C-alpha cells in the first residue's frame, strides 16, 4: 500500500503521523542541568554505524528488508550523504532542474537508499512517557519501519522530523530502517545552486518525554523607549491530562545568579466566546537595566521553563539562550536596540570537501571565527534552515542571521509557476511555518526569509501575513518578483548596482540609490546577494560601502559566497584534488559556477576576503595636517579592546612609530595629535600607516589581532640628483639578423625580423627564455567569461568581444627597428602593429636606451583603435631563465590586488617567496597581479617604474588553456608580466559585463617607462 | 458556497451576495484552536481558495468571507492576505475573533445592539454607534447577523434602521435568518407536521432553535 | 489499501486525485450556443436514479460492491440526503459538536452511504478529448471507483470535486 500510494508524487501529502515541530527539546529531569545546558539522560544520539543498501527504485526494495537485514548492504557512518561514499553521482546544476520538469512527478529511475539500525531501548523508556526519534535532516523524502511495522513519512530535507515510537518499542533490541527517496515532489522546492545530494545527513536522536510534557514555549522580550525596562513574556504549552496542581516556573538566570522568575497554574486569558487556552499559560517577568543582545556584545541569559505540581515536584524542564533585543522597522531604517544596523553579511551553505552537506562543531565553529575575524556581523541561511547548533553558535558568537525557508523554485518556467499556485501552498506553508516554530527563540534571528527565488506568487504574501501575525518581533524579506513586492519589509535585491541601472522588464534591478527614493518607497535596503566572488572578483566592492555609509537606508548586503563548493577526488596516486560541476560525469551541468566563495573549500581565504575585511572595518579615518580622527561604526560597544599603532616609512624604510590607546565611545570621534615627524632629507615618498590592534583574545581572535587600517601619502620629495656620471660607453655592433649591445659583462641582442629583444647576458649566462614581447590580453577571469550556464553562451561578455576582435590571434607585424649610438648609450627605436584580418587593433611604439651604468630604459607608447573592445592590459611579457626563492617589491600589497580592488593593499616593501605570488583559483586565470609598483626585485633583476605585474611559473598561455588547478605544470624558468595599465575585474555580477567604466582601458593612447638593470 | 445556480439567478435578478468559505469550528475550545493551528491550514485554504476559483466571475457577489465562528486564528490572516492578492475587487469580511480583527475589510458584528454595549471580555459587542468611532477605527459596520428571528420576535427592528440611515459608515447587515430549519414528519393517519430539534431522536439537541 | 489509510481522519489529505477548480464550464463547440447559455451536448446530467445502500461504517462495505450492484441496496433519486429516506436520523445541534471533540478522529460507528449507477458513454467521447465527473456537492467525504478501478477521493461538502475518468471509461456500460 506504501508502493501504490507514492506520497512523494504527491504535493498535498508531506508528511505521514509526524509530530508538531517545536523549538529544541532535551527533556531534562533535572533544573540545574537545564540551566547549564549539561547532556540530558533523556535525549541519546543515534549516530554512528548504520547498514545501508543502494536501490535504482523504491520497487527494487525487498519486503525481506522490512524485518531482516540484507547481508549485500555495508555498514556506513550516519550522518553522511551517500553520494560521499561513492553509491551515485553527486549531481551539480544552478537553474535547470536536475530531472524533467513535469509536476509533481519525478523520474521512476529515483534512487533509493535503505538505511537500516539495530539498536537498544532501556526498559525504563518503555513503562513511562513517550519516546520519539527525531531526523534533523533526510534528504529529499522517507518512509520509516520500526520492528518491521510502518511508523509514518516526511518530506522538507532541511527541518527536523518526528515520530511518536512509544507503540512501535520492545525492550531490548529494537530495528529502524528508513527507505530515503533522492527525488519527491518536494524536490520541486528544492532547486537552489549547489550540489544535489540525498540521505540521512543530519544527526538522529531518540528523545524521552513524560506523558505530561512541555509540549511547546515562546520567548518574547519587549521594552520601555530607552531599553533600561523589559518584560521577559514566555508562552508555554503542555500535552497530557490538565490538573489544577500543574504549574509552570519560569527562571531567567546571569551566569549563577537568578535575575527573575514567575510560577502560574495552566489556563490563559479569555481569547473569544468558548474562552481561553486551559493548556497553555504565558509568565511575564521584569528585569531592571537588562544587558542587551547584539552581534557586538553578544549578552545572554538562560532561561529555565520548570514544569511541576504546586508542592514542588518537577516533571520536566526545558530551556533556551536569551538575548534581550528588539528589531524593528522604523521610518524606514532597520533598528536593532534602537540603533540602525549596517549589515557586514556574508551567504553561506553548509558545504564540507569531504563530508558534502554535512554538517559539524568544529567546521561551524571555524566559519563563524574567520567571518569575525574578519569583519562580517551578519549572515544568510542560504537557502534553507540550517543545523540547529549553527543558531546557538550565532547566539553565543554574536552574529545576525536571516533565517530562510527552504523554498526555491528557480527552474520553473516564469519562476512563480508552483508559487502562485494555491494546491501548492500546503507544501509551501509547513516550510515556513515549521522553520518559525523550531527557530523562534534564538536571539541571533533577526529577519525571517520566505525562501529564494521562486519568483512572487500568491502564497509568499499568504506566508508573509502568516509570519507577521505568528511573529511580530522580526521583519519578513523575501527577493523574488522583485526585490520590493508586498512579501518583503526590506528592498533587498540581489547583484543591484551602485550607480547603474538594469532596467529589465517586469523585474528591474535598480540602481541602490535611485531604488531607495523611487515615489511611495519608504523601505530599508539590503542586498540579499551582492559582489559576486566568482574566482579572480569583488571588484568596486568599495564602491558598495562608500554608498552603505554615505545613505543611511542602504544598510548593507550578503556577499555571495562563503565557501567555495568544491569537493574531493582522488587520483591514480590516491592525491587530492578539487572537482567541481561536470566532474563526477553528471549533465547537465553549470561547471565552475559553483566556485563563488570567500573561501576555499578547506576556509583557506581567497585575497578578496582581506578587501572585505578592509571595506567592512568598524572604525574610518581621516587626517588632517598632524590629527587622526577615528570614528566608531560601532554602535553598542566602546573601544575597550583596541590600541592604535602608527608607521611612517619613506619608500619602505621605517622613520617612526606609535602607539595610542582608543577610547572611543560608540559613534563617536577621537583625535590623536601625531609628535612631529622627522622630515628626511633623501628622495622618496613618506607614507602613514595605522592598524587597530586588539590587545587580548576574544571568544573569537588572538592576541594582536588587526581589526582595522588605512594609509596615506604624508610628504613626496622629488629626486632631482643626476646619476652618477658614467666613464664606460655602450658598443653597437650589427648584422643583418641582430642588433647587439655590450658594456662589460652585459649584452643585450634585438631581433630584427621580430624588433623584440630577444636575449640578455649577464657574463656569459642568458637571460630569456622568449623574448621580451608586447602583451594586450590575460587568461580570461571568470568575470571575463560571463556564463552562469555550461549551455548558455553570450556575445557580450568581454572574453567573447576579445575573441571576435582578434585579440589572442593578433600576430606583431614589424614597422620599425632602428639603431643609434649617442654620446653616452645606445638607443634602440621599434613600431609595431597587431593586425587581424586586415584591421589595425594595436600600435606600439617604444625606444631602449641602454647607458654607460648599464641600466636600460624602456619607454612604451600604445594606441589603441577606438573601435575595438578596450583591452585587458598594457604591458610587456617575457619568459626569465632564472628561477629563484623570493620576490622582492615597492608597492602595493602584500597579497594579490587589482586595478577595482586594490584598497586593502598597502604600499610598502614586500618580500615573499614565488609561490605565494600565485593564486591558487580552481578554475586557473590572470592572477597574483600587484598593482602601483615602483620597484620589482627578482634574482639579479631589478626594474623601477609605476607599474602592475605578476610573477610565476605559469603562462598566461597555459593558464587560459588548463581548466583546472591540479592539472598544471610548473614551465622552465619565470614568466614576467609587466603592465602598465591594467583592466578591472568586476564582479558586481558573472554572467554580464561588470567592470566599471573607469576601470576599462579607453584612453585610445597610453604611456609607461620602466628601468631594467642588475643589482 | 451555495449551490452555483444561486449566484446566476444572483446575478440575474439582482442580489448583493457575500461568499463564504465553509468554515466553522464554533465547538472548539477556545473556538480559534483549529484555525489557529498552522497544521490546520491546507484544509483551510482549500475552503478559501476553491471557493474564490469558482466564483470570482459573478458579478453578484461583492464581499467575500473567511467561514463563520472559528475564533481568530493566524490562518485567516494568511488567507485574508491571499484573497486580497488574488483578487483586489472584493473586500474580505470575517467576523471571528470579536468582528474587528485584522482579518477583516468590515467590522461585521452579530447581535450588537444600536445603544448598549454588551463589554464581553476579549469580544466585546459595542454599540454599533459606539464601535464606530473607537479611537483609531475607520472601517465600515454591516452586521453579519442581527435581529434575530426566532419565534415571536424582531422586536426593535426599527432602532437599526433608524441608525443605519442616520450614521453614513453603518450600512445595514442581514437578518438571522430566511427560513425556519423545520423538517416535515408524519404521524399515523399520513398527515404532515412540522418537526424541529429532538423529533428524531436526536440528543444531545438544541430544541426549536433551528427556526 | 482504502481501508487502511483511512484518508478521512487525516486533515492533511483533503483529496487524491483532484482536478483543479475554475469557474462553470460547458465546453461549448458552437459560439452562438455559449454566447445565449443554451444547453450543451458536451455536459450532461447524471441526475437521476441511482443504487443505494446503508452502512454503519467503511469496514462493513462488501467488497463485491465495486464490480456488482448488490440486491439488498434501493433505488433512490439522486441528488438526495439519505437522512429524508429514512436510512438513519438527522442530527440537530448549535455549538456543540455531534461527534466526539477530538481531532482529527471520527466515530468507528461511520454511516457509510454506498452509490452506484450503471450508465452509458457514446463512442466519440471515447476516442478523442478528456471526460470527467463533477460532484457538486458531496457531504461530507467520499471515495471513487470507476468500473472497478479506484479513481480519487474528495473533502467539503459545499464545493465540486471533478475527477478525470478518461483512462477509466469503456465501450458500453460503465
Ligand atoms: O542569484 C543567484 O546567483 C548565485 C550565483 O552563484 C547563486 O546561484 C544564488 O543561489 C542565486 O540566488
Ligand atoms: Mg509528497
Ligand atoms: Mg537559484
Ligand atoms: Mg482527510
Ligand atoms: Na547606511
Ligand atoms: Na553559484
Ligand atoms: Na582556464
Ligand atoms: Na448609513
Ligand atoms: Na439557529
Amino acid at each position: 500500500v506504501v508502493l501504490q500510494r507514492r506520497d512523494w508524487e504527491n504535493p498535498g501529502v508531506t508528511q505521514l503521523n509526524r509530530l508538531a515541530a517545536h523549538p529544541p527539546f532535551a527533556s531534562w529531569r533535572n533544573s540545574e542541568e537545564a540551566r547549564t545546558d549539561r547532556p540530558s539522560q533523556q535525549l541519546r544520539s543515534l549516530n554512528g554505524e548504520w547498514r545501508f543498501a543502494w536501490f535504482p527504485a523504491p520497487e527494487a526494495v525487498p519486503e525481506s528488508w522490512l524485518e531482516c537485514d540484507l547481508p549485500e548492504a555495508d555498514t556506513v557512518v550516519v550522518p553522511s550523504n551517500w553520494q560521499m561514499h561513492g553509491y551515485d553521482a553527486p549531481i551539480y546544476t544552478n537553474v535547470t532542474y536536475p530531472i524533467t520538469v513535469n509536476p509533481p512527478f519525478v523520474p521512476t529511475e529515483n534512487p533509493t537508499g535503505c538505511y537500516s539500525l539495530t539498536f537498544n531501548v532501556d526498559e525504563s523508556w518503555l513503562q513511562e512517557g513517550q519516546t520519539r526519534i527525531i531526523f534533523d535532516g533526510v534528504n529529499s523524502a522517507f518512509h520509516l519501519w520500526c520492528n518491521g511495522r510502518w511508523v509514518g513519512y516526511g518530506q522538507d530535507s532541511r527541518l527536523p522530523s518526528e515520530f511518536d515510537l512509544s507503540a512501535f518499542l520492545r525492550a531490548g533490541e529494537n530495528r529502524l530502517a528508513v527507505m530515503v527517496l533522492r527525488w519527491s515532489d518536494g524536490s520541486y522546492l528544492e532547486d537552489q545552486d549547489m550540489w544535489r545530494m540525498s540521505g540521512i545527513f543530519r544527526d538522529v536522536s531518540l528523545l524521552h518525554k513524560p506523558t505530561t510534557q512541555i509540549s511547546d514555549f515562546h520567548v518574547a522580550t519587549r521594552f520601555n523607549d530607552d531599553f533600561s525596562r523589559a518584560v521577559l513574556e514566555a508562552e508555554v504549552q503542555m500535552c497530557g491530562e490538565l490538573r489544577d496542581y500543574l504549574r509552570v516556573t519560569v527562571s531567567l538566570w546571569q551566569g549563577e545568579t537568578q535575575v527573575a522568575s514567575g510560577t502560574a497554574p495552566f489556563g490563559g486569558e479569555i481569547i473569544d466566546e468558548r474562552g481561553g487556552y486551559a493548556d497553555r499559560v504565558t509568565l511575564r517577568l521584569n528585569v531592571e537595566n537588562p544587558k542587551l543582545w547584539s552581534a557586538e556584545i553578544p549578552n545572554l541569559y538562560r532561561a529555565v521553563v520548570e514544569l511541576h505540581t504546586a508542592d514542588g515536584t518537577l516533571i520536566e524542564a526545558e530551556a533556551c539562550d536569551v538575548g534581550f533585543r528588539e528589531v524593528r522597522i522604523e521610518n524606514g531604517l532597520l533598528l536593532l536596540n534602537g540603533k540602525p544596523l549596517l549589515i557586514r553579511g556574508v551567504n553561506r551553505h553548509e558545504h564540507h570537501p569531504l563530508h558534502g552537506q554535512v554538517m559539524d562543531e568544529q567546521t561551524m565553529v571555524q566559519d563563524i571565527l574567520l567571518m569575525k575575524q574578519n569583519n562580517f556581523n551578519a549572515v544568510r541561511c542560504s537557502h534553507y534552515p540550517n543545523h540547529p547548533l549553527w543558531y546557538t553558535l550565532c547566539d553565543r558568537y554574536g552574529l545576525y542571521v536571516v533565517d530562510e525557508a527552504n523554498i526555491e523554485t528557480h527552474g520553473m518556467v516564469p519562476m512563480n509557476r508552483l508559487t502562485d499556485d494555491p494546491r501548492w501552498l500546503p507544501a509551501m506553508s509547513e516550510r515556513v511555518t515549521r522553520m518559525v516554530q523550531r527557530d523562534r527563540n534564538h536571539p541571533s534571528v533577526i529577519i525571517w526569509s520566505l525562501g529564494n527565488e521562486s519568483g512572487h506568487g500568491a502564497n509568499h504574501d499568504a506566508l508573509y501575513r502568516w509570519i507577521k501575525s505568528v511573529d511580530p518581533s522580526r521583519p519578513v524579506q523575501y527577493e523574488g518578483g522583485g526585490a520590493d513586492t508586498t512579501a518583503t519589509d526590506i528592498i533587498c535585491p540581489m547583484y543591484a548596482r551602485v550607480d547603474e541601472d538594469q532596467p529589465f522588464p517586469a523585474v528591474p534591478k535598480w540602481s541602490i540609490k535611485k531604488w531607495l527614493s523611487l515615489p511611495g518607497e519608504t523601505r530599508p535596503l539590503i542586498l540579499c546577494e551582492y559582489a559576486h566572488a566568482m574566482g579572480n572578483s569583488l571588484g568596486g566592492f568599495a564602491k558598495y560601502w562608500q554608498a552603505f555609509r554615505q545613505y543611511p537606508r542602504l544598510q548593507g548586503g550578503f556577499v555571495w559566497d562563503w565557501v567555495d563548493q568544491s569537493l574531493i577526488k582522488y587520483d591514480e596516486n590516491g592525491n587530492p584534488w578539487s572537482a567541481y560541476g561536470g566532474d563526477f560525469g553528471d549533465t547537465p551541468n553549470d561547471r565552475q559556477f559553483c566556485m563563488n566563495g570567500l573561501v576555499f573549500a578547506d576556509r583557506t581565504p581567497h585575497p578578496a576576503l582581506t578587501e572585505a575585511k578592509h571595506q567592512q572595518q568598524f572604525f574610518q579615518f581621516r587626517l588632517s595636517g598632524q590629527t587622526i580622527e577615528v570614528t566608531s561604526e560601532y554602535l553598542f560597544r566602546h573601544s575597550d579592546n583596541e590600541l592604535l599603532h602608527w608607521m611612517v616609512a619613506l619608500d619602505g624604510k621605517p622613520l617612526a612609530s606609535g602607539e595610542v590607546p582608543l577610547d572611543v565611545a560608540p559613534q563617536g570621534k577621537q583625535l590623536i595629535e601625531l609628535p612631529e615627524l622627522p622630515q628626511p632629507e633623501s628622495a622618496g615618498q613618506l607614507w602613514l600607516t595605522v592598524r587597530v590592534v586588539q590587545p587580548n583574545a576574544t571568544a573569537w581572535s588572538e592576541a594582536g589581532h588587526i581589526s582595522a587600517w588605512q594609509q596615506w601619502r604624508l610628504a613626496e620629495n622629488l629626486s632631482v640628483t643626476l646619476p652618477a656620471a658614467s666613464h664606460a660607453i655602450p658598443h653597437l655592433t650589427t648584422s643583418e639578423m641582430d642588433f647587439c649591445i655590450e658594456l662589460g659583462n652585459k649584452r643585450w641582442q634585438f631581433n630584427r625580423q621580430s624588433g623584440f629583444l630577444s636575449q640578455m647576458w649577464i657574463g656569459d649566462k642568458k637571460q630569456l627564455l622568449t623574448p621580451l614581447r608586447d602583451q594586450f590580453t590575460r587568461a580570461p577571469l571568470d568575470n571575463d567569461i560571463g556564463v552562469d550556464e555550461a549551455t548558455r553562451i553570450d556575445p557580450n561578455a568581454w572574453v567573447e568581444r576579445w575573441k571576435a576582435a582578434g585579440h589572442y590571434q593578433a600576430e606583431a607585424a614589424l614597422l620599425q627597428c632602428t639603431a643609434d649610438t649617442l654620446a653616452d648609450a645606445v638607443l634602440i627605436t621599434t613600431a609595431h602593429a597587431w593586425q587581424h584580418q586586415g584591421k589595425t587593433l594595436f600600435i606600439s611604439r617604444k625606444t631602449y636606451r641602454i647607458d654607460g651604468s648599464g641600466q636600460m630604459a624602456i619607454t612604451v607608447d600604445v594606441e589603441v583603435a577606438s573601435d575595438t573592445p578596450h583591452p585587458a592590459r598594457i604591458g610587456l611579457n617575457c619568459q626569465l631563465a632564472q628561477v629563484a626563492e623570493r620576490v622582492n617589491w615597492l608597492g602595493l600589497g602584500p597579497q594579490e590586488n587589482y586595478p577595482d580592488r586594490l584598497t586593502a593593499a598597502c604600499f610598502d616593501r614586500w618580500d615573499l617567496p614565488l609561490s605565494d605570488m600565485y593564486t591558487p583559483y580552481v578554475f586557473p586565470s590572470e592572477n597574483g597581479l600587484r598593482c602601483g609598483t615602483r620597484e620589482l626585485n627578482y634574482g639579479p633583476h631589478q626594474w623601477r617604474g609605476d607599474f602592475q605585474f605578476n610573477i610565476s611559473r605559469y603562462s598566461q598561455q597555459q593558464l587560459m588553456e588548463t581548466s583546472h588547478r591540479h592539472l598544471l605544470h610548473a614551465e622552465e624558468g619565470t614568466w614576467l608580466n609587466i603592465d602598465g595599465f591594467h583592466m578591472g575585474i568586476g564582479g558586481d555580477d558573472s554572467w554580464s559585463p561588470s567592470v566599471s567604466a573607469e576601470f576599462q582601458l579607453s584612453a585610445g593612447r597610453y604611456h609607461y617607462q620602466l628601468v631594467w638593470c642588475q643589482k
